[PDB]
């Protein structure tokens, strides 16, 4: 960082983009990105870690906002802060699910898809991912990057009216890296 690489891009239903980009995804000039977090608004894991860096107090303080005034975040659940602090305009949390734990893939898709769903509601044009589920959360990450994209994918099947012409789909860590290219793109 501030790397960035387009690693690939794919047009989407309506002519939307999906791009496929190596890059720290706290330094993302997105409307928003997306922080894979817990039903308390942790800001621990991997990507929290990141845009905790590079938000400093102002982040903190944005998360600590949106955790008084929505309270706890259900189960594949999306909300939004403001991006202060960061490149980005706003952070959208959701909670991500775990490896392991029932239907935690149909979740991850869901997980996908509300972050999409709120994104639109606030108008936004471009929305950057993670691979939700693949740090702390313990999915592997072939199967994590598979599903967020798949679920990317159905979000734009007929929709006519959504605001996002951009979805970045974030790699950071070398084996997602690896396994995205090895594959294709
Ligand atoms: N700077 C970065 N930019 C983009 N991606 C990154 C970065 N750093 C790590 N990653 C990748 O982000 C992906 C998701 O990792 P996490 O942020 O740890 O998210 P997740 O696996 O969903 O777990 C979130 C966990 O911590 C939360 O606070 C909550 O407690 C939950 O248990 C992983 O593939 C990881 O390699």
């Amino acid at each position: 960082a501030d790397g960035f690489t387009v690693l690939s891009t794919k047009s989407l239903f309506l002519g939307q983009k999906l791009q496929v980009v190596q890059a720290d995804i706290a330094s993302i000039d997105s409307d928003a990105v997306v922080h894979p977090t817990n039903t308390d608004f942790y800001i621990g894991g991997e990507v929290g870690n990141t845009l905790e860096k590079k938000g400093g107090k102002e982040f903190v303080e944005a998360v600590l906002e949106l955790r008084k005034k929505n309270g706890p975040l259900e189960v594949a659940g999306a909300a939004v802060s403001a991006g202060h602090g960061l490149p980005a305009k706003f952070v959208i949390h959701c909670n991500s699910p775990v490896w392991g734990a029932d239907k935690c893939e149909e979740l991850l898709e869901k997980t996908v898809k509300n972050c999409l769903a709120l994104a639109d509601d606030k108008k936004l044009k471009s929305i950057a991912f993670p691979s939700i589920g693949s740090g702390r959360n313990g999915f592997p990450k072939q199967t994590a990057a598979q599903l967020i994209l798949k679920a990317i994918s159905s979000y734009f099947v007929s929709t006519m009216s959504s605001s996002i012409k951009t979805v970045y789909f974030v790699l950071f860590d070398s084996e997602s890296i690896g396994i995205y290219v090895q594959e294709m793109a």
